[PDB]
């Protein structure tokens, strides 16, 4: 028969951690370090009430799987005797008896997972001598779907058959104790990891080659440059569609992705191979897409990339499902049944899917989209909000974390997404006009007195950017650059002072006209494809093989010398780009009031006027009435030598273009970048160690720590092609000419900016984390990740800094 199981239940629970030292509240230790504290946890869960039922289940599993599955067709079983000594003593001494007898009339042999080899005849009562010595239970790690620390037992002694089976195991790699962890796992931490993974001819040493290192670094530089070119082209392949349209027809950010689907595909398969088609299909899985598709063929038109992007996490499911991920790839199971079988196997796929809540957070969304069908995508798949824009922000943030020095784009996108709104611009809307409602509108929606205290976003951005660099035009920036409707729309005020829909009434458009013209210009002249063609990167040295240095448990880089003369060609910061953002300034003919307010009836010249009225003019002394004869004809000359037919637009036109506004053509030259600047990655005596992902991964990389990134921006010629003056009717022509004076001062200040704000041989030190991927997405560097000795755990906090699994002790 069989032994009686009075404690066959296996229900149990997990454990927790306690803060120590100055580690953050997020405790994520690994194995090692506490090799004797898991001893304590196992003893604690070993010498209590719920321990002996679990040991009953352990012995049940052993006597079931390890005794009579290779038996029991021709050997019966009987184990009348059973006792436990699992008290608080925590020791080990077991006392069972199991009797084996055969009912068959034949000579057979007992199959046991042990040194068992003996002839057995029919009707024989095999004796299985069960006894134990005194010992303490070691600890085995589990191969759970969680790969937790194995709060479990490695046995050391059982006196069986009259002998000892050294380092015995009762059913290894499985236990009925369910003592999983959510914080601390098993393996080699990062440095005990960087102890059996780096050596003389060991793993990382033998799987990284000098030619591969050089190819990886040079391809990283080329990818950086080229991705910059794609990003610029988009900013000019999207701006052209933003601004080329006439008002009255919307064009949002999701609609504009229709014109740059292949552009995103190129960008995303250049940042990471195999992902370009994914993002193009993703954009096609939107409301504004030309074709409407579901998320099933989207999620399965690559498989590996999506599973390894979403499920990354630390583990415990990626490499675990890698026993079924390859099985999941099998049969590609065949067409017209592949969909059905994948929907069927989602039932066991879903745990890895639901183990989310890191940066990639749309895994719950995809699991709801995959459990049941989805049809309309025209809001039903838009309420997920883990949508094109959010995922774009996520992956671009990842790119920034890998490429720190393009911080401007990710930053500006962050305050773009800093609001809970603007989600409709990720769908059917009009992009530039709505963002003007967001960037260039003082929201005052009411009619009592005034709700103008909602300063627009672009005003705040420029007041933070150009805050107090110059003190003269700050009041100008407030008065006519910001208190304007051009940089502060003041909605509902247009329909509060007129309320008849006149041409100049609708102030959302008059700002929009100039902003859209600037977008059109950037989309056809400056950042067009034709003009962005002539921004070329070329090799300089790129020939010396970067051989590795090895010294025991270390791996070093001898020397690096790579230079990249980024030829700027003649990038045409064209006359006309500035013309639009000059249209940002008012064109009203009331110039005289503006100059009277800024220069005379202001905050500082008024003080000097009062001072000179009171006293002054040294040398004269007694002449007090002359002062109201001095600041009465100087102002007369200044305000009589201004042509009223010109507007402040034309004043800044003289200041910037040189000649006046309407006589200056867009097909001129205004700024034409010359020469070429150089990037100088290099480093000598640099360490190299196994590079892990932002969190754990099965796929080891290799990062070269200590690269000295020298950016020499010199050897450029930023010419201001209108460097002289040829004017005929200056706005302030006369004996007080500012237009020529302003042109001189602007040329001087712009030369100062281009000489100082630009090249200074900026130096920067960082680390290159390159995960060299093979042709068919089969990255060369890898571990066995099978034995409980190479499961590296980067999320560990090393015990060298000090870790104790006790509450502040």
């Amino acid at each position: 028969q069989p032994a009686a199981a009075t404690r066959i239940t296996v229900e149990n629970g997990t454990d927790k951690l306690v803060n120590y030292k100055s580690s953050p509240q997020q405790l994520f230790l690994a194995k090692n370090a506490l090799k004797d504290k898991l001893q304590g946890e196992f003893d604690k869960f070993l010498s209590d009430a719920k321990a002996f039922p679990a040991l009953t289940a352990d012995l049940q599993e052993w006597v079931d799987q390890q005794l009579f599955n290779p038996n029991q067709s021709f050997f019966d079983l009987s184990a009348p005797r059973s006792n436990f000594t699992l008290s608080s003593d925590k020791k080990a001494s077991l006392d069972f008896i199991f009797r084996f007898t055969n009912f068959t009339e034949s000579v057979q042999l007992l199959k046991l997972p042990e040194g068992v080899s003996v002839v057995v005849d029919s009707k024989q009562s095999f004796d299985y001598y069960v006894n134990a010595s005194a010992q303490k239970l070691l600890v085995l790690p589990l191969s759970l779907p969680d790969y937790t620390l194995g709060l479990n037992y490695m046995f050391d002694h059982i006196t069986l058959n009259g002998k000892v089976v050294n380092k015995f195991s009762f059913n290894p790699f499985k236990t009925n104790l369910n003592l999983a962890f959510s914080n601390v796992y098993n393996g080699v931490d990062v440095f005990e990891a960087q102890k059996n993974l780096v050596g003389k001819g060991k793993y990382l040493n033998t799987h990284v080659k000098a030619e591969d290192v050089k190819k990886d670094v040079n391809a990283n530089i080329k990818n950086q440059f080229d991705i910059a070119k794609i990003i610029a082209e988009l900013m000019g392949k999207a701006l052209k569609e933003f601004g080329n349209q006439q008002e009255g027809q919307p064009l949002s950010f999701l609609k504009v992705m229709d014109k740059v689907k292949e552009d995103f595909e190129k960008l995303f398969n250049l940042v990471r191979p195999g992902l370009g088609k994914f993002v193009k299909d993703l954009i096609q899985s939107s409301s504004q897409a030309e074709n409407k598709i579901t998320v099933y063929k989207l999620i399965f038109d690559n498989k590996k990339t999506i599973l390894n992007l979403l499920k990354e996490l630390s583990i415990p499911e990626l490499n675990s499902s890698l026993g079924l991920v390859d099985v999941l790839f099998d049969g590609i199971t065949d067409s017209d049944g592949l969909y059905e079988r994948l929907q069927s196997f989602k039932d066991l796929i879903v745990p890895a899917v639901k183990t989310n809540e890191k940066t990639a957070a749309l895994s719950p969304l995809i699991e709801e989209l995959l459990t049941q069908k989805d049809t309309y995508v025209f809001d039903l798949i838009q309420k997920h909000k883990g949508i094109l824009t959010n995922l774009l922000k996520n992956f671009l943030a990842d790119f920034q974390k890998s490429t720190p020095f393009m911080a401007d784009q990710v930053a500006i996108f962050t305050e773009l997404f800093d609001n809970e709104g603007a989600f409709d611009l990720f769908g059917e809307a009009d992009f530039v006009d709505k963002i003007a409602e967001l960037f260039l509108t003082k929201r005052t929606v009411k009619n009592g007195e005034k709700i103008e205290t909602k300063d627009s976003l672009l005003v705040t951005s420029l007041k933070s950017l150009l805050g107090e660099k110059v003190a003269a035009l700050g009041d100008l920036l407030d008065s006519y650059i910001f208190k304007n409707e051009l940089l502060n729309r003041s909605v509902e005020v247009a329909k509060a002072e007129a309320k008849d829909t006149k041409g100049a009434t609708d102030y959302k458009k008059e700002q929009a006209k100039a902003l859209k013209k600037l977008f059109k210009h950037i989309g056809e002249n400056t950042l067009s494809k034709t003009n962005l063609d002539k921004i070329t990167l070329k090799e300089v040295k790129n020939t010396e093989n970067v051989e590795l240095e090895e010294t025991e448990t270390t791996l070093k880089v001898k020397k690096l010398d790579v230079e990249y003369k980024v030829e700027l060609g003649n990038f045409e910061i064209k006359n006309g780009l500035i013309k639009a953002m000059l249209e940002f300034l008012p064109d009203t003919k009331d110039l005289e009031t503006t100059l009277d307010k800024l220069l005379f009836k202001g905050e500082s010249y008024k003080a000097m006027k009062d001072k000179y009225i009171k006293e002054g003019f040294p040398g004269y002394g007694w002449a007090k009435g002359v002062v109201p004869g001095a600041f009465e004809s100087i102002e007369n000359t200044f305000k009589s030598a201004i042509d009223k037919t010109k507007s402040i637009r034309d004043l800044f036109g003289d200041m910037l273009f040189g000649n006046d506004l309407s006589s200056v053509k867009e097909t001129d030259s205004f700024i034409t970048l010359g020469g070429s600047f150089d990037i100088k990655y290099g480093g000598e005596n640099l360490n190299v160690l196994p590079a892990y992902y932002s969190l754990i991964n099965s796929e080891i990389g290799y990062q070269i720590i200590g690269v000295d990134t020298t950016i020499d921006a010199t050897k450029v010629k930023v010419e201001l092609k209108n460097k002289e003056y040829k004017g005929k009717s200056p706005a302030i022509n006369g004996q007080v000419k500012l237009s020529q004076s302003f042109f001189n001062v602007w040329t001087n200040m712009f030369d100062s900016i281009t000489k100082q704000i630009f090249q200074k041989k900026y130096e920067f030190k960082d680390n290159i984390q390159v995960f060299a991927r093979n042709e068919d997405n089969t990255s060369r560097l890898e571990l066995d990740i099978s034995d409980p000795e190479q499961r590296v755990i980067p999320f560990a906090f090393v015990d060298g800094f000090g870790i104790q699994l006790k509450a502040v002790d």
